[PDB]
Parts: structure tokens; sequence; C-alpha cells
């Protein structure tokens, strides 16, 4: 077969010699007991680089050892590009969300020995889920390998937006020391209103790591959590989004990208939120219309906006909100530190091995397989 | 009486007309149970800038209403200061430890009238208190009143240094994508182990705060935590602070600064942290040999250093910390958030308001009176002098 895999670049100085450490921490399982994955071997070591084209993910031997081809390009975008090349004749595709090879309908159309699009991340919303149903494409996705990485990185920007760090950083690289400058626009996180939208592995994680800041709770989703948890947590449910937004200083989205998420804050949407709060979004840029964002952070409606995920990817040089008023922006990185890389990498590898050896892939991995949604797709998605 | 007190500029843009929100969240006391400030009164909207000039730890009608002069400077350094020149008939002096008019074994000798210094924040570390001992000057600060300010800083620095987030925000401001040149230093912080020096106010906070993330902690202090804390936090107790440093990916840095724990991290204590750790720091810079931390960072010793403290302050334009690699600095601003002026500037009033009418200061405030370390300073410091190279 021949697998068609897009990675990103090698750092601008090359792909390192070293890492600023030795090993990386032991973790026996996720959250709620899904094990993490099982390939029946690895090529790699935990803690490099795998993503980027040098790493190849760390596939190559165990590829072309069984008789498959491994191509590996950054080249994604457009019509000239070795992707859409290559594209016409692979079986097997993956790419990361981070540097996403977009299947759209017309690529889908033109795959056409296309059997199998993997995510090596979470999150399939760069492939047209409804061409991959009526083509009989499996739609597969490295189910928590990273989820945690982004909780994490949800609580970092909140903290960030709220007390004012990035400017305040600003300062003091410059030489300043201008107190009253970084502070008349910082605040303590402590006893504000909390509000995720969804909370599934991402979400529930931050409301857990929120908890301890004491902060007030607040969560709507597709599912209802048991009420026994919803005690736990002190959480306050709302049954629909816009009813949670006036109530809370602070909104995370994190729900995947689809049909009922496109497009949610929008300049309608926007004029429910309280002056003065802040949006964090590591979950999919077209959750938010990027004009309105910038919209709202230019009229003083939101206090600040931080994420890792922009629309499209990469996102060109003049994006809004590379530059908007009080933005904590970086390029998509949450999911891809090296500890989550090795994880979706042993589970890239534990998907290919079962989908080449004719054994099922985990229903927790797939989005779609033989013409509809399947297992975490029917949980989380709409076509 | 002459009452001193040194703030802060006002903003570079002058003194804000308006702010991002309407209101403030409401808490009812600290973890533990002790109550909030009790001035009597207050004469300003919790929200507004306090720390500033212009702000003036909204004091003035009060101090003058009931017979006090009240003066208000940001010149503090030097010798030909006005800080230096009103001090001599000063009854009382102010200063927050963020814009920190020191008070050394000099200044406290020719402060012929004073009686009380007062710091509005915490950390009294910038006034002299062997001289203040000897000269039965009494020294109070508005303890708690913001440990969970700087708390919350401490765990989004932790974070930060971990997932490499300020260059990865300078390449999405200039324009990048650049990938792998974020992630080639950037971990998760899960399972991971933190320490802290010392697990008071602000110490505890930050470990209840990291429990969630599902890191092992580890901490050491002067004073024991009780065994059922210990037990529900999962912490692993080390006698002593050399101890716990090679166990851990990240520590962080919560006692006072005092001769006991002045210069700590130095060349050779550096020596004990494992290749790629991570300090953060919003106790007192001091705590820390300044060289010494920036050769560590250039070598690999350590993988991030972060912090919003400094020595002296305001610190040099040229100060190492400000451009060494993988820094996650600020000027400091942790205990100088919005929110925890309006406890802070509330503090400072109900101390005064003791101090004038003659009822006793929370001892709880108390740093030393009396001739001795007393209250609060009995407890978290050791008698010194930890001014030296302040000018
Ligand atoms: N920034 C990054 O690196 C990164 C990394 C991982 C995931 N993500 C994004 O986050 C999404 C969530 O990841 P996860 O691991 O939590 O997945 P998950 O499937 O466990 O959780 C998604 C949750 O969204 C809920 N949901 C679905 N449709 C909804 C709707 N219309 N309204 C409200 N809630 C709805 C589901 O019921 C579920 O509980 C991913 O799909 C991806 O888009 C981004
Ligand atoms: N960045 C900022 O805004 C800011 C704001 C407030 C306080 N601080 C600093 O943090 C310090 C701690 O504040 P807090 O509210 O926790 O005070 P605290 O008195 O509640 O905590 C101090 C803890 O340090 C412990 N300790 C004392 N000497 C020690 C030693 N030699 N070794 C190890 N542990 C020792 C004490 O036993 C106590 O548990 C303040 O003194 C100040 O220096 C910085």
């Amino acid at each position: 077969a021949k697998v068609l895999c897009v990675l990103y670049d090698d750092p601008v100085d090359g792909y390192p010699k070293t890492y600023a450490r030795d090993d990386l921490p032991k973790i026996d399982h996720y959250p709620g007991g899904q094990t993490l994955p099982t390939p029946k071997a690895i090529d790699f070591t935990p803690g490099q680089l795998l993503g980027s084209v040098s790493g190849e993910l760390g596939l190559r031997k165990y590829l072309e050892s069984n008789g498959h081809t491994l191509v590996v390009t950054s080249d994604k975008d457009g019509p000239d590009s070795v992707f859409e090349r290559e594209l016409v004749d692979a079986d097997v595709v993956i790419s990361q969300p981070f540097w996403p090879a977009y299947l759209t309908p017309e690529r889908i159309a033109k795959a056409k020995n296309l059997k199998l699009a993997l995510t090596a991340g979470i999150g399939s919303d760069h492939v047209d889920l409804q061409s991959a149903i009526d083509r009989n494409v499996t739609v597969a996705e490295v189910t928590y390998c990273n989820s945690i990485s982004v909780a994490e990185h949800v609580v970092m920007m909140i903290l960030s937006l709220v007390r004012n760090y990035l400017p305040s950083h600003e300062w003091a690289r410059k030489g300043g020391w201008n107190i009253a400058d970084c502070v008349s626009h910082a605040y303590d996180l402590e006893a504000m209103h909390v509000g995720t939208v969804a909370a599934g592995r991402i979400g529930l994680a931050v409301l857990r790591r929120l908890a301890p800041f004491d902060v007030h709770l607040h969560y709507t989703d597709r599912h209802r959590l048991p009420e026994s948890v919803e005690k736990e947590l002190n959480l306050t449910w709302h049954a629909t989004r816009e009813d949670m937004y006036p109530v809370c200083d602070v909104v995370t989205l994190n729900c995947p990208l689809h049909p009922e998420t496109e497009h949610m804050i929008n300049d309608e949407t926007l004029k429910l939120f309280k002056r003065g709060a802040y949006i964090v979004n590591t979950a999919r840029g077209k959750l938010c219309d990027r004009d309105a964002v910038a919209r709202a952070l230019e009229s003083g409606r939101l206090a600040g906006y931080a994420g890792d995920v922009w629309f499209p990817q990469p996102a060109p040089k003049d994006h809004p909100w590379r530059t908007m008023p009080y933005n904590g922006m970086t390029p998509h990185i949450s999911g891809t530190t090296l500890t989550a890389q090795a994880r979706y990498a042993a589970g890239t590898r534990e998907i290919l091995e079962c989908f080449f050896e004719g054994r099922p892939i985990r229903d927790e991995y797939l989005i779609v397989q033989g013409g509809a949604l399947a297992g975490t797709g029917a949980h989380s998605y709409s076509k």
C-alpha cells in the first residue's frame, strides 16, 4: 500500500540533536481507564521530535519492512503541492491537525485508492466526513492522546489573559518596570465564573484543574453528565450554550468542529457576553467567526482572547488574530508537545497495524467507518 | 502625625478613567478562616487603581480629616530623593513591595520620628528588621492580602515554562507558524514531580492548585504541615531543601527573604537540580544569586526560570534576567492585580486606624513589635538585615 504522510517542517536550525531533558514522566492510563496506545512495537524513543518531516512519526521501518511505500512531505496546500500529486493513488493518508492536509470533497474524489484517512492527533474536521461516508473511507484519530496536554494549555491561557501576563513580559524584556501599565488590565481568577462549552475528555480535564482555583463552574454539552459528577465538581448545568454565556467571566470552548458548532461565536452571540469577558479556544478556529472576535476586542466587549487554533492552518501572515488587542495566541501546538507526540505516534502505528492486519480499529478511535459515523464519531460529531 | 507613602507612578498614558470590567468577584474570607480586612470604612471603589501616586491607597481624606499629613511620592531611591528628605521627620512610612522604599540601617537611623513601617502588600524584607527591633519601630504587613493572587501566578508561570508559551506567542505575533521551533522545547506538566520550598499561605495554595494536574508533590518548610493535609494532597515531606531538589522536575520558592533563605539558589545548590529542571520564584529575588541563575539557563542545567521578583526593585535596565534564555519574567505585579490592591488598600487603612486609635493591630499582621519579632514575624522570619545592595 502507499501511505502518504503530511508532517510539518523541522526546526529552522535543523532537526534537534539534543533535548532539554533526559526522560519523560510515566503515565499508566488516561483518566477514566482508557489505555494508552498498544502498537506491537515502536521504533522511536519517547521524547524525540516525531511530527516533523525528519521524524516521520517513527513509521518508515515498520512500513517498508512490510512492503509498503511511505511518502513524507510538508507541501500540502494547493493543486501543485506534492500532497495533491501523490494523493491520486495513495491508499492511506495521514496528517496532523497542527499542519493539516485538508481532504476536501474534490480531493477525496480524485483519491481513487483512498481507504483510510488517519488523524495523528485529535479532531478530524480537516477531512470532509460526508464525502468519506459516501466513498466508504474509514476516518480514525488517536482519541485521548493529547486531551490532557490541551487542558493544561487552557488553564495556562485563562490565567495569562486574566492576569495580563503577555504584555507584562514585554515590559520586562524591553527594560521597563511600569507596574501601573501592567496591572491596570489585571485581575485574579479567584471566584470568577468559568464555563466550558463541552465536557468531554478535554472539557472535564479543564473543570477538574480549575476546581481548586475557587472559581464557579458552568458547562453545557450534547451529553449531560451524571448528577453525581455535577455534585462532586459543583457544576452548574446550562441546557444551551446561549444560556451559559451571560453569567460567565471566562468561556472556554472544548467541542469538536462540525455543523452544529461551526461559527457558534459570532457578532450575534458575542452580544450575550458580559463586558470584559474572556474567551479561550483551543478546540478549532472555525468555532469563531474570525472578524467578529477581532471587532469584540477592538470594542472592549472582550477583555482577552487566546487559543492555539486558527482557520485556515497555517494561518496567513496577516491573519487578524496575530495582532488584535489583548490576544494570547500561539500557533497550533498544545497537542504536539514532545510528550503528546510519543502517544499519537504510537497510536498512529497501532491503527495502521490493525488496518493492514485486518483486525478491528478500537471503537474509541473511529470517527467514520463503513458508510456512517461510528464510535467516537457517533458520540461527538454530526455529519 | 506625618505619613510618608511611596507608591509607583501612574500609567504612562495617565490614571485610568475606565476599566475592562464593571465589578470584581466577591470572596468572603481566606482559606483557613482569616477574615478579610476590616477598616472602619473605605474611600475607594474596589477595582480602581490604588497603588499608583494618584490612587493614594484611598487614604487622603481619612488621614487629613483625622489630623495627619499624607505625603505621597514615587521618588524613593537615593539620598536626594523626596523620600529620603521627608523621612527625617515621618512618624509612619508606607510602601508596597512592587516599588519599595528600602529602610536600610542608615535610613532608619536618620528617621528620628519613625514609629511604624507598614508594608502595603506582603513581605517586609525591604525593611532592616534588626534596626526596627533595635529602635522599637513596629513593622506590619497585610497578611494574606495577595497570597492567592501569587499562587495563581506561580501555576501560570509553571505551565508557561513547561509548555514553552512565550517564545510560541512571539512566533504567532511576528507572522510565523513554525510548529517544530515551538515544541522542540515543550512538554506536558502531567506526572512531573513539583516541589515547593515552604508551604505557607502561598505554598499550600500552590499545592492545592497543582493536585488535579496529576503531578507528584513535594515540599519542605520550617513548620511541617499536619498529617491530614499531607495525606489529603499526597505530599512527600523533605526535611531539607537540599534533599528535595534532586527529585523535582520543577521547583517553586515560596518562603520569605531572611538570613536563612538569602542566596539559597546559587552555583553550588544549582548542581543538585536534575538537568532540564524549572524554577519559579515569585517570593523574593535575593533568594537567588542572579548570575548563577543566568549561567544555568545558558548551560542547559535549567530548562526555564520565571518570576516577578528581582533585586533591587526596580531592576536595572540591563538586569540579566530580562534577556536570559527561556525566561518567563514580568516586573513585580502578581500581588498588585486590581483585585489584590483593594484588599491591601483596605488592610493598610485598618492597621492605621488601630495604630492611631490605640487599638491592637492584628497579631497576624505583625512582623516586629516591641523590640522583637512578633506575630507572623516570629513564625516566618529570622531577624537580620536583607536590604544590602538596595541602592
Ligand atoms: N488545540 C489542540 O491541539 C487540540 C487537541 C485535541 C483536541 N482539540 C479539539 O478539541 C475537540 C474535543 O477533544 P476531546 O478529546 O475533548 O473530545 P471528546 O470527543 O471527548 O469531547 C468533545 C465533547 O464535545 C461534545 N459535543 C459535541 N457536539 C456538541 C455540540 N453541538 N454542543 C456541545 N457539546 C458538543 C461531545 O458530546 C463531547 O463531550 C477535538 O474534537 C478537537 O477539535 C484541539
Ligand atoms: N510576588 C509577589 O507579589 C509576593 C506577594 C506576596 C508575598 N510574596 C513573598 O512570599 C512570601 C511568603 O508569603 P505567604 O503569604 O506564604 O507567607 P507565610 O508567612 O504564610 O508563608 C511563609 C512560609 O515560609 C516558611 N518558611 C520560613 N522560613 C523558612 C526557611 N528558612 N525555610 C523554608 N521555609 C521557611 C514559614 O514557615 C511559612 O510556612 C512573602 O514573605 C513574600 O516574600 C511575594
